[PDB]
């Protein structure tokens, strides 16, 4: 009967009463009335709203002159212009100055019972002397730095050391192949790379140094490779280029000044797969990104300084960037860096970790939840007394999974927050607010502050007013943490995001807005498919399969599949094509089947 079929007879669930009873502090908003008052101001007078929000949450070296200039169609947006600041000062120094012994990072290592806690003062020391290493090797403000690191606290040290000298960190997921690492390092023109000798994940060894070595044969601009000794195994060594992390930091002081950055200086590049297949270096600048990260951390995830925040995503993706690293440290709470998998040593591991460290918010992808639900509820028998927010990112958390998450995991005690956003948006844009917004299973709920969503007719591009409508999901106004360009290719940025429907930002997603105005995300309308938590390009898989000798026409559709048009050993060839995609992208992009 309704146009948004997924919302039909879907009831609204209030925040559980025990959430407020057990909450250690006073909430950030008084209820939905204040959300609405603040939301309306953020849409009608963004210059006033965001100026106050920024000065609440971020410490500027020099105050900004104007909240925002530029327009969506101009592709010239700038936020907090005239301001100066440094991201590592806001993530580290200001908290170490106030409370040096507060724990900033809980490292949970691949083996249970290892790991360690790191204070804000210890973090300031490690960020400083790592920054000294890069400065001493010639890294300068505005240079990019390639990072190929697994989930160890040294990954946070590296992002924040780059920020501290005004270098632009370019994190490459540590499961990518050498070709993928090479492509991103070449496009970023990085002269310096940081990696490990090996990674340990789920009891398995990852030869990171060997992969970097292969990639660097084709990156002649890289002149220094800083290697952290994670396992101590014998790895190949290039005299005159390779340096040991522990040997170099021991040479340098435990404090370094922070470089004064413009609000609009680049902070990082994050390569994503687009529909073309060539990686897009999505570029975020400094002040607006940090304002969005802190604002969503505070109001979406209800983060207070004493909290212990655990995001299960990898630093190689935007979820790890914004919610393992920037948001919790900006706000001065504790963040969990988790090196293992949810299944090692056993399927209880996530809850083992939450119980031991008394985690207050947990943030994961529905792929992991489905894996664990199939494993069985006997793996969950953990008090987890302090767990009050349960986040979900990457796809709509469906009814069966939402119930299991709310009942079996959260014991009907925690608020489930389904956060919709993208690498290009920097931070959450459609989401319930933790402890505030009533939710519907499968819905992302309502827009965050400063986000003005519209539903467009896919063909004519016209706005579709009112409720119970469906179509293209676009935003009508700029927002502080929006991506500012695609590295080296502003025209691709304009054409991809801003010129499709002029005057709007195009998300690439379809959506319905139900009778109550709640949003229901429909998934990509372009050629980007999301498989097992990874944003993959079907064109990139096709281009990999075509790279084989016998393959001519290759087609990939979405669990992604690949039908190739070719050969007298078909059973023996299906392995050679699978390995071809393993060399081009990585293990995590091999097709589920190779059709002929």
């Amino acid at each position: 009967l309704p146009v948004v079929v997924e919302a039909h007879q879907v009831d609204t669930f209030d925040v559980p009463g025990v959430f407020y009873e057990n909450h250690p502090h006073e909430p950030h908003l008084s209820g939905m009335n204040e959300y609405n008052q603040l939301y309306q101001q953020s849409i009608n007078d963004p210059d006033t709203f965001w100026a106050r929000m920024a000065r609440d949450l971020i410490t500027f070296e020099k105050d900004f002159d104007k909240t925002h200039i530029g327009t969506l169609e101009g592709g010239d947006n700038a936020w907090f212009v005239g301001g100066r600041l440094n991201a590592s000062f806001n993530c580290v120094d200001r908290h170490a100055m106030r409370d040096p012994n507060k724990v900033a990072i809980i490292y949970e290592a691949d083996e249970p019972g290892h790991g360690r806690s790191i204070t804000y003062a210890e973090l300031l020391k490690e960020v400083s002397r790592l920054a000294w290493v890069m400065k001493s090797q010639g890294v300068r403000k505005g240079d990019t730095v390639a990072i190929y690191l697994p989930m160890i606290p040294e990954a946070i040290f590296a992002l924040l050391a780059c920020a501290r000298i005004g270098a632009i960190h370019s994190v490459v997921f540590a499961g990518f192949s050498s070709d993928s690492l090479r492509d991103r390092t070449l496009d970023a023109r990085s002269k310096f790379i940081i990696t490990t000798d090996e990674g340990k994940r789920g009891g398995k060894v990852i030869g990171t140094k060997k992969i970097v070595d292969e990639a660097l044969k084709q990156c002649p601009d890289v002149t220094n490779c800083l290697v952290f000794k994670r396992t101590g195994a014998d790895v190949p060594w290039t005299k005159g280029r390779d340096l040991w992390w522990h040997e170099e930091v021991d040479k340098y002081p435990n404090y370094l000044p922070a470089e004064s950055m413009d609000s609009e200086d680049p902070l990082f590049l994050l390569y994503t797969s687009g529909s073309t297949g060539k990686p897009k270096g999505v570029m975020h600048t400094t002040a607006g990104y940090l304002v969005g990260a802190a604002a969503t951390g505070k109001y979406v995830f209800d983060i207070h300084p004493a909290d212990r925040f655990f995001c299960g995503g990898d630093v190689g993706w935007i979820t790890g960037h914004t919610y393992v690293v920037y948001a919790p440290l900006l706000l001065g709470c504790t963040t969990v860096v988790f090196e293992s998998t949810p299944a090692y040593p056993n399927f209880s591991r996530y809850w083992d970790v939450i119980e031991k460290h008394k985690v207050t918010q947990f943030y994961v992808a529905p792929t992991a939840l489905r894996l664990l639900k199939r494993a069985g509820d006997h793996h969950i028998n953990h008090e987890m007394k302090d767990l009050r927010i349960l986040g979900s990112v990457g796809e709509p958390i469906a009814a069966e999974v939402w119930k299991w998450y709310h009942e079996v995991v959260g014991k009907r005690q925690a608020h489930i927050v389904d956060t919709y956003w993208q690498t290009e948006t920097g931070s959450h844009v459609i989401t319930p607010l933790g402890g505030i917004t009533p939710t519907k299973p499968g819905s992302a709920s309502l827009p965050f502050f400063g986000i003005d969503p519209v539903i467009l007719d896919p063909v004519t591009g016209a706005e579709i007013p009112g409720n119970d409508v469906e179509g293209i999901l676009a935003f009508r106004k700029p927002w502080p943490s929006m991506a500012r360009t695609v590295w080296g290719d502003h025209k691709r940025y304009m054409d991809t995001y801003l010129n499709v429907y002029k005057g709007f930002y195009f998300t690439g997603d379809g959506a319905g807005r139900d009778h109550e105005g709640y949003y229901w995300i429909r998934g990509r309308v372009d050629d980007v498919v999301n498989v097992s938590g990874h944003r993959l390009s079907t064109a990139e898989i096709e281009a990999a399969l075509i790279e084989h000798h016998c393959v001519a026409e290759a087609a990939v559709v979405g669990a992604v599949h690949a039908f190739v048009a070719l050969n007298d050993n078909r059973e023996q060839l299906q392995k050679e094509l699978i390995m071809q995609v393993r060399k081009s992208i990585g293990p995590f992009a091999a097709p589920k089947v190779v059709f002929v």
